[PDB]
């Protein structure tokens, strides 16, 4: 089935964020037998391989921005790939690496399919821009970089000529957050940007949360969806190796149930799994319980449901 | 008062499954003081002690299934003690040992009230026939053997010649599903069997869950419930001592919640409280957190109620 | 504004209850830097310091009641700092020391605001009279001094003759109960106090639970609400460093949900921050868990929201 047709695409890239360990994550997330445990679930699986992405030297700041030319470049690229990816029919499945490549994935995703809709799950906006940004921190200004109503307000960055944002405000859901910069506040709430915070999900529950998120992206037409998951979107107690940690997270039950009903709409073109840091768990224990959740996390997106599931056959017989 | 009248059953039985210690169930959870607690909460308790399940030697296996003969002849004796104790207009209280004993615990209950119903808390469906299972292991196929839609799918068993399924398929309700075989999964949606896996108690709240449960069960007519409860249905970060743990399961709220309202029906007439293992814990304490979650789940079913509690006497006189 | 507006009151008490170190708490909270990140929050904060509580030597029993003098001097005082608080326009936020102090924090802002309605969060009722209480602790009755309908069940205790009860159990709103004892469950019975116990809160979710709370306190005009933080009513896992620890309790998420939507009303009036014990956390960690909750309350009664907050100011010019 098309729904569980997928292309693997590593990214070993970690210059978004200060922090280093984050582009050993997909060498982590294969160790843990993600392809192997996607092919025991009737998934059609292709390994397009890890990025290479080359060291670029003397990549001096674009005002507070770090490494700017090394941010651009490692999402052009995926950007080809994942374009790649889907016009040989397979669902792109982004292994970061820092939020920063979402960059690239979207509009790679949005070159071959520019109606789709994202669901960008985060305890953070990451709708900072080059210029509200207090950090130059890249992995925290994604989406800045993707939205259309945002035009003029992002300058010309070195590495990042590039880039044609392909999202509307419209077009895209928040789920999980709970660490918003004023900035980014100001943007959520001027551009009218749909989302579920922390305090939504308490007030309605995952269920009524997935209901109207599904509901309000998908309503009108049927239309391919893009996942962008940022591991930290749920709480540091099921995923502690992440690089920005926020207390008060979604559970690993909202997790599993927030990827099983996209699931079961058929309607998911892309994935996202970032932030996995396997330098950062405070015991190996905690490095584990975020592969295993990630793992977990993915298998879910692609079928895994905990109701069951069976082949076509009759077992009884 | 008969929805606090008791007849404690240990049943110190560990051959459904491959993990020793189970049997020391009984022993943990007295030591622990329950029957004391149950007699504090204005119940009227009976102890008919441990059975003795005299060894079986000569018990060979019946195709990949482990001790058939040592499983039948527990299951056949607890069912002749269950009956007794329901003759002496008590509830039966099953302290296990492995949940294989379930198929004596429901065949004696319902031996005296035939038109009972099942609530079974579980993360597993226990129904692979022994045919399905890939195991071998007896606790994860009791439901098979109880079952009217599946005679004639469950073959020629040695110790089992006296099993006549009790409970048709519209009269089970599963609770707290995660780890479903695909056989399993098959059998659950062919029969149509009414369940609320972990993605159903995420979608409604326990709430709406144990509303539907009880009016799907007493609907039509009030009957009396047996209660199966495994403890691995709980969260492992609350029962850990269990020989199947899985990972996003039932809080210590949810399990109160299940049992207190099952209490509030006041026609709970059959308890299991099964799975409890004393040699699983990682640490002294994982052990003491096991027993104490199980005996609190316990004396919620009898009575004991969050909001408080109060005798008819005038407390300000 | 009217809500970010507040006078600091420390109650470093400790008599109400016999475990030492709750006295620290005002420290602890303040050397967290409460109130360097109220005023960060757009907060106009003046601080009233912590209050001097001269020691009563022969402070004699009353019956099985413990320091009745004390106690009943420390509310006295604290009642006279409150309606000094009131009186120039501020909202009273005390810094406990034991829950006992409620009886002078909430008549102090009745002296003011004498339409005032309440809302107890708490694993306990509080409600116990001298009479009823088999601990003498008055951490445990403060309830009982402030209820008009209690008139006649409390005798002439030592230490309370200038107390006149200023609510009515009509007036008040439990939320988190879990651990009733059955004098208090009598009393919340025959007087018909609205509550939601940890039953309500999993039945209904905290989003039902907080409409029907302000609807129940608002519906017939905006009255003044007085909010009495027991951090107890939140589970161990998150406020483990205090004196009565109940599991089961309400999450990081639920306590911060009940204080983001009492501060969107706009009507907090009166705060109380109670039973933070320093000297209680196994660990150092568990201590500044405790306090880091106890903190995030604070600043969620204040505004801080999850979805995030700004300035009213242009941040893209
Ligand atoms: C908790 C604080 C100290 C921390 N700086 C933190 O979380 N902050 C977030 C919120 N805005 C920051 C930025 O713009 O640099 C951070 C972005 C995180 C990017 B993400 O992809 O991991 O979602
Ligand atoms: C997760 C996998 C590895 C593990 N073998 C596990 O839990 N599997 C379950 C599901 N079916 C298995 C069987 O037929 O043996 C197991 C039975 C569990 C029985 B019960 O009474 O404890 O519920
Ligand atoms: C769990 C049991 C053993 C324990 N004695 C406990 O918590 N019990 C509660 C209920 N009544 C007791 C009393 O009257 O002393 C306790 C009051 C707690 C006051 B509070 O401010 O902290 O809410
Ligand atoms: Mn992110
Ligand atoms: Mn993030
Ligand atoms: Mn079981
Ligand atoms: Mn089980
Ligand atoms: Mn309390
Ligand atoms: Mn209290």
């Amino acid at each position: 089935a098309k729904s569980r047709t997928i292309g693997i695409i590593g990214a070993p890239f970690s210059k978004g964020q200060p922090r280093g360990g984050v582009e050993e994550g997909p060498t982590v997330l294969r160790k843990a037998g993600l392809l192997e445990k996607l092919k025991e679930q009737e998934c059609d699986v292709k390994d397009y391989g890890d990025l290479p992405f080359a060291d670029i030297p003397n990549d001096s700041p674009f005002q507070i921005v770090k490494n700017p030319r090394s941010v651009g470049k490692a999402s052009e690229q995926l950007a080809g790939k994942v374009a790649e990816v889907k016009k040989n029919g397979r669902i792109s499945l982004v292994l970061g690496g820092d939020h920063s490549l979402a960059i690239g994935s979207i509009s790679g995703h949005a070159r071959v399919h520019p109606d789709l809709g994202v669901i960008w799950v985060d305890a953070h906006t990451d709708i900072n821009t080059p210029l509200t940004t207090t950090s130059g921190n890249l992995h925290g200004q994604p989406v800045s970089f993707l939205l259309k109503e945002l035009k003029g307000k992002i300058p010309d960055v070195p590495g990042f000529s590039w880039v044609t944002p392909c999202i509307s405000a419209k077009d895209i859901v928040y789920i999980g957050l709970r660490d918003v910069d004023p900035g980014e506040h100001y943007i959520l709430k001027t551009l009218g940007i749909k989302y579920f915070s922390m305090t939504e999900v308490d007030r309605l529950g995952i269920g009524k949360v997935m209901e109207e998120t599904l509901s309000y992206l998908l309503g009108r037409k049927k239309r391919p969806i893009h996942l962008s998951f940022d591991v930290d979107g749920l709480d540091p107690s099921f995923t502690p190796a992440t690089g920005t940690p926020v207390v008060g997270g979604l559970t690993y039950r909202e997790g599993l149930y927030i990827t099983e009903e996209i699931y079961k709409t058929g309607l998911l073109s892309g994935l996202d799994i970032m932030e996995v840091n396997p330098s950062l768990g405070k015991t190996p224990e905690e490095v584990t319980r975020t592969v295993n959740t990630a793992v977990a996390i993915t298998l879910a997106c692609f079928g895994l449901a905990r109701e069951g599931n069976h082949k076509p056959i009759d077992y009884l017989n």
